[PDB]
Formats: structure tokens, C-alpha cells, sequence
């Protein structure tokens, strides 16, 4: 065991931005590195397009454009596509539009560098930038030190991906909800044991395609290889139906002179084989394909002396999965996919042996607190977030780091507002059935019979969960998983520790956030940091089916290795660093189980059989390319449009599914421009008012107008035209699913932005603002 | 000879399949692609009708679903 790839599970997100470094983003390699970075640009800016274009004009190009200046003394086919290329840009825009751009002309450098900036901006201005994953080779003894290439050396990467969504089964709910278990850190045994949200059978997608041989056509697949000796980008292009027919760019791969692999996801293109086939279900739409992928990442290290090292075992190779865009990269889900890895290796009954530092509980409070930028309930209707604000008000947040009895009542009062993932609170038992006596989320199919009045308060967080299908199930609502609830209970009781330097940076939640951020930034294990950073931005519940990945991730059986190694820093755990790897079929795309299924339906019975590794069903956990994403919604845009609010008869709080990555209520740019200026500004327009009006009002009034604007939150689904625009527009749920296929790329993108002088307004120095063309 | 079929049923205009909705609006939408598969009426012979009452020249609708 000499060489390994990191991260073990890379993540790349689709976007219509181009697959180049200056105009793309990178999956986090350090947790919490940029939470307050107010210079982030997650959409392609005009500035980036200009500086991209100027570089292409460096510098021979003007030399040889004046060497063309003389021999015009329009253009022509031959001098068109000589200027073309020189400026290396048909890898960005089709050569034809590049040519009819100048074909149409009449300082000569500027109208070239001007007509072409117009075609670039039409294609890419405001585009959702792609988030690409960097994969690194590390040396072992156990990783320490990246790989360093010497002259005669070479790394060769290989990647095999597939999309099996159109081949796989309907997503009704998580099958593990009825799977017998002793309980894990991620799921209590009470859910299955007491049948709180029974798993449902699921029929095949595209059921009119029959026989396994013909269903292979429903699977899109591609592969490619790149080396250190050539940084040329290789597309990963499959076809649907597989080998009429459309090309599907599943991704693009690149390797630099240093041996690091950069993986770009697709352009986010989803389509049906017939235009009239509309995607009206949140998850299961036949006749559709999308360019989501996931696959197997291997490499061969070849040295000067000829000693070749092959990284293909499961303990040394990696995986890659592409996902929808993160529309708020600095807003972290309250429970992440990394948290599910951490909880998967734990037994529910052994949680009394878990030990807690305050850095283990801080992320729940910090994440729930920052939910206020993407969800109204967490801004206006979350008693814990308001209490945190009260503490910050007094520079008193450090009290929560106090493990002594003096602070017990304070820690309890918060801990007790949280939903218990045992799902055995706030229930009355029929006869046995567990019926919640708290607020239920009704089905849309109503019965005109009076509801039973709730007798118990609604616990936190205010999000739906895997059992949403069953009114009165405690599992309709999301609970932080058992092992983090355990951390929170230990904290409430006082059975936790913390260092003095943490107390000294804990006057407000934000002060302690950047302290913990610097701990990550100065942690020495870059390999495991990069493994965690790839999953810490992903959701880890609820799963219906989720946004990026779904419930097989919460089980240890999907990992060939999952071990705790270290605290983030010697004294500060911060939920720890782990070495984990997925079970992989070493044959990949050529595996005999690449096209396995369970017949006409999948059911929990099949998952039960798949536990035994000797079974005909154990292949479920040995991933072949396409296995991680096949469960998700097809196309993903309908699933995202369905991943929003679920309204109750009671107006407040408004339940939201996954707002950290698919926001529900945002602060538009238009509002930001109406509160970012101080009354002192020397502009003709101040916060949307004339200079005269803005400076003529009392300072009291000026600041009140600022906070009124700051408080106006917009439905994220209203940030582009999703079917509600226009006289007598129907709007509604279903038109959202349909229009998201085209409008996902115009949805608002949340980004940190500064407020230079908030004065006494109450607006924080760092706000997170949603940018879209509609809301500007 | 006496069995006449709805011309709209000579191709798949949205009424085919378990729980197909069918209906007026699906016919408008599907005709965009299915106009080219609708039945085509053409004169055809019956060489010896005998005393059946079938004329020697009939007009027959041809499509692929049609047989
Ligand atoms: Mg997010």
C-alpha cells in the first residue's frame, strides 16, 4: 500500500459555465474556508470574460493582426478562421458563430475584441460556473505528502462513469426505513421496529422497455484517460439511447504537469426523447435523460526507473459523482453527507460511549443559525436562532461553552427544543402505532373532517424528512441523527470539554466560527481535509430522495473502509477526520453486475437479502459506475423544483426541504442595493433614493428603511420565470418542475457581500445576497 | 366490411396504454409527430364479391397500427 487517490468520493456540480480554470469553481478541500469571503463569484462575470479575452490576445496576436492590417488595405473565409484560433476560443464557442461574428463587420483590434466579447457574454454572462473536483495522488507508509513528479515520471488517470437513472426504479421513499437493524449513528432502530414510515415497493422507470438486453440502452456510459505529459481536456461523452439518439456530455477531465486530475461535470442538459414528454413527477419521468453521472477513478504511477504503481484496489482508488448546482455554497446543510459517513460506522446502542467536545456541537447551532439566509423560518420563526442573537447582543455567547452547573439550565433550554431522532417523543400510542401529537404535514388529498388538535410543540429543525408520506408519523419531520443528538445531549448535561482558547474566541457565534475556520485552515492532514471537504457541502438528510446522494450512503455496508483517525487539531475535534472508501466492483463498466436489477419491482426484501455478502443481492453495495446517482430524480431539475417548501394549514413556520443548497427564501440583489449604502454616501442615488431624499430624512428613519429592505425575503422559485409570470399565468407546482429544466441556470445564486458601514441599522457587516437576472 | 374505426385511433394520439388519458387535447399535441402515421385512404379491389354486397372497389385506410 504505497499510493492513494484523494478525495475517496469526489464531487463535481453541473453548470453552463465553461470547463476552464479561471471561470470554474473547485470543490472545497478545506471545510469552512470561505464562509465569509465577500469577493466570491459563483456566476460568470463580465470582468472574467474581459480578462479571459485579453489573455487570448497575448500577444503575437496583435503583431499578426497588423500583419493582416496591411493586406486589407469585410474579412474572408481564410482570414476569418485564421484570427479564429490564435485566439484559442472555439473550445468555448462553436467556430461558426465565432466566424459569422466577424463575417458581419464593417482600433481594428477592438472591434474584433468587442464583437467576440459579445458572443462570449451571450453564451456565458451570468452562467452558473461549474464546480470541479481536484483529485490528488498521495504517498503512504497512511497518507502524508502529495505526489511530486520528477522529470522522467508520469501519472495516468482513468475515469469510467455511467448514468442509470432511466434504467433504475421509481423513488417512492427510502427502502431502509423498513430494514431490520440494531440502529446506527444515522438511523434509530425505532423507525423500522415500530413501522413509523414503511418502505414502499417501486416499479421500473421506462417500464415499456423489456428484457435486460434492451434495458441496457437506458444506461449512458463513457470513459477516458489523461496523463501528466499532456494537459489537453478529454470529454466524457455517452449516448442515449445507448450504443434518433442524443449525445450526452457526462463530464470533462484534465491533468496538469503536476499530476492532479480536474473533473468537470456536464452542462446541466436534460431532455426527453419527445418534446411532448413532460417531467411532471418529482422523481420518475420516463422518456427522459440527464447528464448526471458517477463513476470509478483509478490511476497508474509510472516512474523514471520504470517501477509502475497501479492504484485500482478499493482501499486506494476513488469515486466521483456529479450533482445539481449548490446555489448557496457558503451555507452548509445542518447535517452533511460527511456526518453520515461519521455516523455510519457507529452503533446506536453504543452511543453512551461517545465523548463530546463543544466543537462537536457548535456546527449544529452555527449551521442552523446561518440557515436564516435561505429560509424564512430560520430568520423569523426559530427561537434558538433568536436566542443566539440575544447572546451575541451581550457578547455573551461564551456562556454556552460553560460545562458547569451554573449554565445547565441555559444549555438544556436550547437542547430541549431539538427533535429527538429516537422519534419516540410527542406521540400517543394507538393500542401498536405511534401517532404524533405535534403538528403534522398533511397530504394534499384532503378529508373534510376536523383535524385532531396538536398538544405538543413543533421541535427543531422545521424541515420535512424521509417519512413525509405518512401524516402523523414522527418521521414526517427531520431530526439530527442519533450520534449528533448524542453530542447535543452530552452538552446539555454538561458532559463535554472545551479549551480555554475556545472560550476566549466565543464572545459571538461569528467570532468562534472563524476561529474554528482557522483550525481547519491550519490542520496538517490535507488529504483527509480534502476528503471531508468534498462531502461537507452535501446534504445528509432528509432523503426523499435528497439533492445529491441518498440513503445507501448512511449505511456502513457501502464502505469498504470507514475509520476514525484524528481530531482536526490535537485539542479540537470538530467532529473528527476519517479515512473512508467505497466498496467498488474492480471491473467497473465491464462488471457482470453492471446491469443487475430485481425484476419488476424493488422492495426492502431485496435490501434485506443484500446484507449477506454471499447473496444474489449483495451486488447492491459493490458500486459499479452509475450506482450512486441512479436512485435520484430524473431529470434532476424536477427533483430540485420539488425540493422547496411544504406548506401546512398553519402559516408559520414554513417547512423547507433542503434550503442550504436549494434555497427557499432569499435576500435578492434588488434589496441589497436598497440597504448597502450609508446615509453618508456621496452618490446621486442612495439605497434606491435620490441624494436629496436620502440625506433629508432623520438618521433614525434612514436606518429603519435599511432594515426594512434587509427583511424582505423572496421565494427562490420566483427568482426566474417558472410558469407564474404573465397575465393569468397558472404558476403552481407542476409548471415549476417543467420549467426548471430550462430555468435552473437562471435561478438566484447566493453569495456573501459586504455592508461597509451598517451603523446602527442592525444589518451585519457580511450579508448573503441572491443574484439572478430577474431580481437585480 | 361494416367495421369502421375512428381515424384518430389509426395512430397513437395519446389514448394508447394502461390509463392513457386520451382526450381532445392530447390529440392536438400528439398530431405534431403523428400526422405522418395517420391512416391513408386508398381505392382497392375486391375481385369476386359474389352476393355479399361489398362493392368491387372499396376505399381502405392504411396505417402501421392499422395492420
Ligand atoms: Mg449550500
Amino acid at each position: 500500500c504505497q499510493y492513494k487517490i484523494y478525495p475517496p468520493l469526489g464531487i463535481a456540480r453541473v453548470g453552463n459555465g465553461p470547463a476552464i480554470k479561471p471561470l470554474s469553481l473547485s470543490t472545497p478541500e478545506v471545510p469552512w474556508a470561505h464562509l465569509y469571503d465577500t469577493n466570491v463569484q459563483y456566476l460568470v462575470t463580465q470582468q472574467e470574460l474581459e480578462q479571459l479575452l485579453e489573455e487570448a490576445f497575448g500577444g503575437n496576436v496583435i503583431n499578426e493582426i497588423s500583419q493582416i492590417k496591411t493586406k486589407l488595405d469585410k474579412f474572408k473565409q481564410e482570414e476569418i478562421e485564421t484570427i479564429t484560433g490564435l485566439l484559442g476560443l472555439s473550445h468555448l464557442v462553436p467556430q461558426q458563430q465565432l466566424s459569422r461574428s466577424l463575417d458581419n463587420l464593417e482600433d481594428i483590434v477592438q472591434q474584433i475584441k468587442g464583437a467576440l466579447l459579445k458572443v462570449l457574454s451571450d453564451h456565458y454572462l451570468h452562467a452558473v460556473k461549474k464546480q470541479a473536483q481536484n483529485f490528488y495522488i498521495y504517498k503512504c507508509d497512511n497518507p502524508v505528502e502529495k505526489l511530486k513528479l520528477t522529470d522522467g515520471d508520469k501519472v495516468t488517470w482513468r475515469v469510467e462513469v455511467a448514468n442509470k437513472k432511466s434504467f433504475w426504479y421509481d423513488y417512492n421513499n427510502a427502502l431502509d426505513l423498513s430494514l431490520h437493524t440494531q440502529g446506527s449513528g444515522n438511523l434509530s432502530k425505532n423507525v423500522s421496529k415500530h413501522r413509523l414510515a414503511p418502505a414502499m415497493t417501486a416499479k421500473r422507470r421506462n417500464p415499456n422497455v423489456i428484457t435486460n438486453s434492451l434495458r441496457k440502452q437506458l444506461v449512458i456510459s463513457s470513459q477516458g484517460s489523461v496523463s501528466s505529459d499532456n494537459n489537453t481536456q478529454v470529454p466524457l461523452r455517452g449516448k442515449f439511447p445507448a450504443n434518433e439518439r442524443h449525445n450526452v456530455l457526462q463530464g470533462s477531465i484534465e491533468c496538469d504537469n503536476e499530476g492532479v486530475l480536474r473533473f468537470y461535470a456536464g452542462n446541466g442538459i436534460s431532455q426527453a426523447l419527445s418534446p411532448s414528454s413532460l417531467n411532471t413527477d418529482f422523481a420518475d419521468n420516463s422518456n427522459w435523460f440527464d447528464d448526471i453521472c458517477d463513476g470509478r477513478v483509478t490511476a497508474v504511477v509510472e516512474l523514471k526507473n520504470g517501477d509502475t504503481f497501479e492504484i485500482q484496489d478499493e482501499q486506494s482508488s476513488a469515486w466521483v459523482a456529479t450533482t445539481p448546482p449548490d446555489y448557496a455554497p457558503q451555507i452548509e446543510p445542518i447535517v452533511t453527507m460527511y456526518d453520515m459517513v461519521s455516523g455510519a460506522a457507529l452503533k446506536e446502542q453504543d452511543l453512551d460511549n461517545l465523548t463530546t467536545q463543544f466543537s462537536d456541537v457548535f456546527p449544529i447551532l452555527y449551521r442552523l443559525y446561518r440557515m436564516q439566509w435561505v429560509n424564512q423560518a430560520d430568520f423569523t420563526d426559530n427561537a434558538v436562532n433568536t436566542q443566539i442573537r440575544e447572546l451575541n447582543s451581550e457578547l455573551g455567547f461564551a456562556q454556552l461553552l460553560d460545562n458547569s452547573a451554573s449554565a445547565k439550565s441555559l444549555r438544556e433550554g436550547i437542547f430541549n427544543q431539538f427533535r429527538n431522532p429516537l422519534f419516540d417523543q410527542d406521540i400517543d400510542v394507538d393500542d401498536n402505532e405511534w401517532v404524533s401529537n405535534s403538528r403534522i404535514i398533511p397530504s394534499k388529498d384532503e378529508t373534510n373532517i376536523a383535524a385532531k388538535p396538536a398538544t405538543s410543540s413543533l421541535k427543531l429543525p422545521f424541515y420535512p424528512n424521509d417519512g413525509i408520506d405518512y401524516p402523523g408519523s414522527p418521521v414526517q419531520w427531520f431530526a439530527i441523527p442519533p450520534f449528533m443528538y448524542q453530542h447535543l445531549q452530552n452538552w446539555a448535561a454538561g458532559d463535554f470539554s472545551v479549551t480555554q482558547v475556545e472560550k476566549e474566541s466565543a464572545n459571538t457565534i461569528e467570532e468562534l466560527g472563524l476561529f474554528y475556520s482557522e483550525q481547519f485552515k491550519n490542520s496538517p492532514n490535507s488529504a483527509l481535509l480534502c476528503a471531508r471537504g468534498a462531502l461537507d457541502a452535501l446534504y445528509g438528510g432528509g432523503f426523499h430522495p435528497g439533492v445529491e446522494l441518498t440513503w445507501p450512503m448512511r449505511h456502513n455496508l457501502i464502505y469498504s473502509q470507514n475509520d476514525y483517525v484524528s481530531s482536526v487539531t490535537p485539542e479540537i475535534n470538530l467532529l473528527g477526520l476519517r479515512e473512508f472508501r467505497l466498496k467498488q466492483d474492480l471491473q467497473g463498466l465491464n462488471s457482470p453486475n453492471m446491469y443487475q436489477d430485481f425484476g419488476h419491482v424493488i422492495a426492502v426484501d431485496n435490501v434485506t437479502a443484500s446484507i449477506d455478502p454471499n447473496s444474489d443481492a449483495a451486488w447492491l453495495w459493490r458500486s459499479t459506475p452509475g450506482d450512486l446517482t441512479k436512485w435520484m430524480g430524473i431529470p434532476w431539475q424536477s427533483a430540485a423544483a420539488s425540493c422547496q417548501a411544504v406548506y401546512t394549514p398553519e402559516d408559520f413556520p414554513i417547512p423547507s426541504w433542503w434550503a442550504a443548497n436549494l434555497p427557499v427564501h432569499v435576500l435578492p440583489l434588488a434589496r441589497y442595493n436598497k440597504f448597502k449604502d450609508s446615509q453618508s454616501a456621496d452618490l446621486p442615488e442612495i439605497n434606491g433614493m435620490t441624494h436629496s431624499i436620502a440625506q433629508g430624512m432623520s438618521e433614525e428613519t434612514f436606518e429603519h428603511l435599511r432594515l426594512e429592505q434587509f427583511s424582505q425575503r423572496l421565494d427562490w422559485l420566483h427568482t426566474a420565470d417558472l410558469g407564474f409570470v404573465g397575465y393569468h399565468a397558472e404558476g403552481g407546482y407542476t409548471n415549476g418542475l417543467i420549467q426548471m429544466v430550462s430555468q435552473w441556470k437562471n435561478m438566484a445564486m447566493v453569495m456573501a457581500r459586504p455592508v461597509e458601514n451598517p451603523g446602527s441599522s442592525g444589518i451585519p457587516n457580511v450579508v448573503y445576497v441572491a443574484y439572478s437576472q430577474a431580481d437585480k
